[PDB]
């Protein structure tokens, strides 16, 4: 009823939104993986008469009925969407998006990353992203992407007309002391990672995680301390 939304709030299947500004949601879906159960975050950005997608909803029966929900809540089409990296969190549920007529959407990068797991692919490249501080607009968005961190091919989103950074699993929420999951990281660049972050988006108002809940510019720096006391 207005908090952000948990696992504890999000009925069986079922996906929530929040509304971050003007324009801006994110979704939340939970996913158990390995035997525990997981939330998980992406964006939802209004692009005139139609919509953009930052990430799944982690799994081909969340992703559906996140659409089920962008039509009860926002009534706009979803056009294009893009995954921030190659994990089920982010790719899980492209077929589901093409199937429906989306047009999905990543770094080269995260497509062949994607393909070797053997997780879903994105259909089309992000070509301009693949050296560290690249920068690229993508209709209301800005995707930049920092360096290796959570994962190699890591991208986030800022979207300038809100002030909302879009940190995706390259950034934790405030309330963590543990780095997640850190199969695929970079431990000793992701702070280096999260500095090029900040110098960039130095007046981000809103800093949305992964996984989590959203705050302020203070996630950036909690993430360095969580990856840093996690590589010692
Ligand atoms: C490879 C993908 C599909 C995957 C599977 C299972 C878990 C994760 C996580 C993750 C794990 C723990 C926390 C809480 S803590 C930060 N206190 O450690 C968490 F927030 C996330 C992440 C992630 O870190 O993005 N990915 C996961
Ligand atoms: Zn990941
Ligand atoms: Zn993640």
């Amino acid at each position: 009823s207005g908090e952000y939304p948990t696992v504890n709030e999000i009925p069986v299947g079922e996906v929530r939104l929040y509304q971050i500004a003007d324009g801006v949601w994110s979704h939340i879906a939970t996913q158990s993986f390995d035997g525990a159960v997981y939330p998980s975050n992406g964006l939802i950005v209004r692009d005139g008469d139609e919509l953009l997608l930052i990430d799944t909803a982690w799994g081909a029966k969340n992703t559906a009925a996140l659409l089920a929900e962008i039509e009860k809540q926002i009534g706009l089409p979803v056009t294009r969407a893009v995954s921030t990296h190659f994990h089920d969190d982010r790719v899980g549920g492209v077929d589901v998006l093409r199937a429906a007529g989306v047009a999905t959407y990543a770094s080269p990068s995260t497509r062949r990353l994607a393909e070797a797991e053997g997780n879903e692919i994105p259909t089309h490249s992000l070509e301009g992203l693949s050296s560290s501080g690249d920068a690229v607009r993508f209709g209301p968005v800005e995707l930049f992407y920092p360096g290796a961190a959570h994962s190699t091919d890591n991208l986030v989103v800022y979207v300038p007309s809100a002030n909302v950074l879009y940190g995706g699993c390259a950034v934790h929420e405030l309330s963590s002391t543990s780095a997640g999951n850190v199969a695929d990281a970079d431990l000793a660049e992701w702070p280096t990672s999260v500095e090029r972050i900040q110098k960039h988006y130095p007046e981000a108002e809103v800093v949305i995680p992964g996984h989590g809940l959203p705050g302020g510019l203070d996630l950036l720096q909690h993430t360095a301390n969580v990856v840093k006391a996690h590589k010692n």
